[PDB]
């Protein structure tokens, strides 16, 4: 299975930190197999962590389409709208997150300052 | 579009000196969209930058064949066949290079020299 | 040829250490081109080189199928099921490695090690 084989190979530099060649590896596992929920996951968090928003965004809403139970893919597509400044986005997922996973205190914190944000009184 | 971020991975390697990355990324864009000029002149300018002339050729005469009034591309097909001391085809190229663009100093610089090398006279 | 292009940039990378990336161009190269016996083979030296013993041997069984005459791809077959504790395997793959190379000393040394432990006396 060379789609799986490179997924695999996408986590390994994810992992350490190579984002644009886990996106080369990612892309071509999506090319072999586009209903990979997990690598549109990962791709999403490469972009993520590449300051790439849009893109982030895109990719989670793809994972989330195929696996609506992954909370922290709904925790990070909250983070993507939270940098964005689209702060009712935000509070919409990081909601979702926490109905599936009550325990993760960083969807909380985000949640509570997002709330704090989210009004026209800037 | 995965193959615009392919085209964009393989521009962020490029910049770096990673040329067979770049090259990797450029040939998955390719594969996905054969349409995009900028991404055969970018193939061709890494394979330029790691010695391969005939392969440079080939990936600038793709992108000319899509966009042919990138002054740039027909600038660095000369420098390609002038690195392979084919003159006659270099002077061709810089020529086209300043028709499109009068303001290149090394077009004018090498299409010089070609023109001094050009002769049965070596 | 982009799928020769990909097997050279995946020799570039493994002749340096750079296993995962040097899997992902003979990748795109196999989903291009599948019978080339050289990216299937290559794919399991990285593999290889990896760890990935079970991988490896599946890319060499297909190296194999397309070039049977390949005794270093015997040998190391004959590797990959020695590395796994399976030495009726490995020593059936060095057999045949030597039949092909006689002077393979490192088949003959593994097969003379393989030998001793293939009994049930451990």
């Amino acid at each position: 299975n060379l789609a799986e084989k490179m997924y695999k190979a996408g986590n390994a530099m994810y992992r350490k930190g190579q984002y644009t060649i886990a996106i080369i590896a990612y892309t071509l596992a999506l090319l072999k197999d586009p209903n990979n929920a997990e690598a549109w996951y990962n791709l999403g968090n490469a972009a993520y962590k590449k300051g790439e928003y849009d893109e982030a965004i895109e990719a989670y809403q793809k994972a989330l389409e195929l696996d609506p139970n992954n909370a922290e893919a709904w925790y990070n597509l909250g983070n993507a709208y939270y940098k964005q400044g689209d702060y009712d986005e935000a509070i919409e997922y990081y909601q979702k997150a926490l109905e599936l996973d009550p325990n993760n205190a960083e969807a909380k914190q985000n949640l509570g300052n997002a709330k704090q944000k989210q009004g026209l009184e800037h």
